[PDB]
């Protein structure tokens, strides 16, 4: 093997969830980052609560959207985030029902990756683990993706609408790629994941809004 890393084989990635009709794609991506780190330090993985983020991160719009950096900042200020079981996901805004007794993780800040620098992203995923990214998933090609390495020259790096999680990187039929985890269920794309193009001149803005929490 050359320069390839898949955290799935490692146990840093939890099962693929489905955001539903709520636009909490930012909360799931952040949770993904947090979870990847929780394995890195604790040696044990656990499903964190995306709802907790949705209901408590006042700086975001709940099901209307939000940024990953704001979510991390919340977990730090709040000093902890509940596990899924402790604070279940219902797919809609409601009152923040944080349960201190249910805290299962915490963090001390975050570090945004250099805007538009793919290489700094490869290292971040290689040295830290799953990274929260933001891409353009408006095109139908992306939506009906099934297999192989995605790459559509119509993708717009400036229009960042869907937030996902980079679980790693690797090669395919000569095509380098970023292993992406989406929150649309195990029934979308390749069992919930998608292989997007790497080094194709920041395809879809993969490295345009990356970040990861610090433990
Ligand atoms: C998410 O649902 N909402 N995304 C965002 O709020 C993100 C936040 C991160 C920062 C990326 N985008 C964002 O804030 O954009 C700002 C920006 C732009 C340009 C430069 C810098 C910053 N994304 N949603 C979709 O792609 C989407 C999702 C659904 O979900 C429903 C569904 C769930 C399961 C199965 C099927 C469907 C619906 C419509 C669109």
């Amino acid at each position: 093997a050359p320069d390839s890393v898949d955290y799935r084989k490692k146990g840093y990635v939890t099962p693929v969830k489905n955001q539903g009709q709520c636009g909490s794609c930012w909360a799931f991506s952040s949770v993904g980052a947090l979870e990847g780190q929780l394995k890195k330090k604790t040696g044990k993985l656990l499903n964190l609560s995306p709802q907790n983020l949705v209901d408590c991160v006042s700086e975001n719009d709940g099901c209307g959207g939000g940024y990953m950096t704001n979510a991390f900042q919340y977990v730090q200020k709040n000093r902890g985030i509940d596990s899924e079981d402790a604070y279940p996901y219902v797919g809609q805004e409601e009152s923040c029902m944080y349960n201190p007794t249910g805290k299962a993780a915490k963090c001390r800040g975050y570090r945004e990756i250099p805007e538009g620098n793919e290489k700094a992203l490869k290292r971040a995923v290689a040295r830290v683990g799953p990274v929260s990214v933001a891409i353009d998933a408006s095109l139908t090609s992306f939506q009906f993706y099934s297999k192989g390495v995605y790459y559509d020259e119509s993708c717009n790096s400036d229009n960042l609408n869907h937030a996902v999680l980079a679980v790693g990187y690797g090669i395919q039929k000569g095509n380098k790629h970023w292993i992406i985890k989406n929150s649309w269920g195990e029934n979308w794309g390749n069992k919930g994941y998608i292989l997007m193009a790497r080094n194709k001149n920041n395809a879809c803005g993969i490295a345009n809004l990356a970040s990861f929490p610090k433990m």
